[PDB]
């Protein structure tokens, strides 16, 4: 690989006149990769607020057989898949659900059973042209895996973990589920005899923290979707910043090539732009109580993260966000230091086709400038921070009858 300097920029979080420091190239626009992460983060943290949680409502009907229908008002939750469907199924048989009859779910029910593994981390986040045609695969899904025997390894892997954060789950789970369907929410109404149950999602929060740990597509590109989209991300951060399509252009929440092999798209943004949404939701998330680290990884503390193999001087003093796509290698976020937090973007160029005997080259570049940052700053100081665990669920997630 070949690499060169796209731009860096820098500005102390207590600057008076928020200037930002940098190279001549901070005012223009380059590829951002994952680093869209955060802005995306900083969207819903404005429209949402980080202790918002995701109510899916599962109407549940007994039957005359000694069953229950139950029909699922979905939420959007986008962290919905393998570990929540578990908990879910643990919760029902708590609540003396062992058997369905008619599972019936909504065109807001999000269901994706990997979208916190491979290959949707990575992956090209499916865009659906029709609710048909998305509760077709959900239905699917349902049918294929959250019907069927749960896996016993995936599962008590998800139980200690639960525990950990005190939440209870069974040891033996299991449903039987005999007929699924898709009914939109206009051809839904509540049974007479219907309790109403909610399932909330962990915060807000917990669900960014999780994305920027793993850099998620999945939760990225769903959140983008969820507030709109390309339509209404333009004009929030035209009203948020002033800003327009030279300062910033999205396509999508994670950063991923939108296009073709060859035609791809990418988000672009300045390096400036970066500065000030790391400003803007550092200003939002302490308006609440939290940190940049409640919603983004922490180097070296967060082991199950992008930078938990980060050391050195970042090593528990730098709260970032990396991002690679063919082009482009980037890291933004804060560091501490003994002369105050200071928050940093970097853009990088990488180009793959040259040079194949010299690997790591933008990676380890990006560690030098982040390292040289802290070190002229007095060097490291230690952020507040205790590793988190976060599931698409924690101890207020349990089913409740409204």
């Amino acid at each position: 690989m070949k690499v060169y300097l796209n731009s860096m920029c820098h500005m102390a979080a207590n600057s008076k006149t928020q200037q930002i420091q940098g190279d001549d190239n901070k005012d223009d626009k380059f590829p951002l990769a994952s680093i869209s992460k955060v802005v995306t983060t900083l969207w819903a943290v404005d429209r949402l607020g980080p202790d918002y949680r995701f109510k899916t409502k599962l109407h549940v009907t007994p039957t005359a057989n000694g069953s229950y229908d139950i029909h699922i008002e979905g939420s959007r939750d986008p962290l919905f898949g393998r570990n929540m469907s578990y908990f879910l199924i643990s919760e029902l048989n708590r609540m003396k659900i062992t058997k369905i009859e008619k599972l019936t779910f909504d065109e807001n029910f999000l269901l994706a059973w990997l979208a916190e593994e491979k290959p949707m981390i990575g992956g090209t986040t499916p865009k659906y042209d029709t609710v048909e045609q998305q509760a077709s695969i959900v239905r699917a899904t349902l049918t294929s895996s959250f019907a069927t025997a749960i896996s016993p390894g995936y599962y008590t892997i998800l139980k200690t973990k639960a525990a950990r954060i005190g939440v209870q789950m069974s040891n033996r789970p299991k449903i039987d589920v005999r007929t699924i369907s898709f009914v939109k929410k206009a051809e839904f109404q509540k049974n007479e005899k219907s309790t109403t149950m909610v399932l909330m999602s962990a915060p807000l929060k917990t669900i960014l923290k999780r994305m920027n740990n793993q850099s998620n597509n999945y939760i990225a590109d769903n959140l983008y979707w969820n507030l709109g989209g390309t339509e209404a991300f333009n004009a929030y951060i035209a009203g948020k910043m002033q800003a327009d399509t030279s300062d910033i252009e999205f396509h999508n929440g994670s950063g991923n090539n939108e296009g073709s092999v060859a035609k791809p798209v990418y988000n672009e943004a300045t390096c400036e732009m970066m500065i000030k949404v790391l400003y803007s939701l550092d200003k939002s998330l302490s308006a609440k109580g939290y940190d940049l680290s409640d919603v983004m990884a922490v180097a070296a503390k967060d082991k199950a993260s992008t930078v938990g193999s980060y050391g050195g001087v970042m090593a528990g003093s730098t709260t970032a966000k990396t991002g690679s796509v063919n082009k482009a290698k980037t890291l933004m976020g804060s560091v501490s230091t003994k002369n105050g937090e200071i928050y940093f973007a970097v853009l990088m160029h990488t180009d793959y086709d040259k040079s194949r005997s010299d690997w790591g080259v933008a990676s380890q570049q990006i560690k030098n400038k982040v390292s040289q940052l802290i070190n002229q700053n007095g060097g490291p100081k230690a952020i507040k921070y205790t590793e988190q665990l976060p599931l698409p669920f924690d101890k207020y997630s349990y089913l409740t009858k409204a």
